[PDB]
């Protein structure tokens, strides 16, 4: 009448409103910048004639912004493969072009989807 220790959800949290013995229900969630895919909850049942969880732990996938735009007469100081929450991008102009705007922008989330905070800067010579 006692379930297996819940376990860890990478980039997630398991909340146990009251123990894990027969009858308990633990909840699943994902840290900011991650959406859940799988069970949102699990119950300690007595399947057959044994005590175990009802649902498997879920996964939390990284919410990524789309690929950052490119600016004419300027470049991305080391662009990345994937961009996640909090992670930014920094732009630069070419050697005769004066920057007009936003030096660096950064990846924010918005309804489980990664969007950039602002527009990329422009580069005027």
């Amino acid at each position: 009448k006692s379930c297996p220790n819940p376990g860890q959800i990478r980039n997630g949290q398991i909340d146990v409103p009251g123990g894990i013995l027969f009858g308990a229900t633990i909840s699943f969630s994902c840290n900011t910048g991650y959406k859940l895919f799988g069970s949102t909850s699990s119950f300690c049942l007595i399947s057959g004639s044994s005590v175990q969880w009802s649902d498997p732990l879920p996964e939390c996938r990284e919410i990524y912004c789309p690929a950052p735009p490119q600016i004419d007469n300027g470049i991305i100081q080391g662009e990345r493969d994937h961009y996640g929450y909090r992670q930014s991008v920094t732009y630069a102009c070419n050697k005769g072009f004066t920057m007009i705007g936003e030096h660096s922008i950064y990846c924010t989330v918005n309804n489980d989807e990664g969007e950039w905070s602002g527009p990329p800067p422009e580069c005027r010579g």
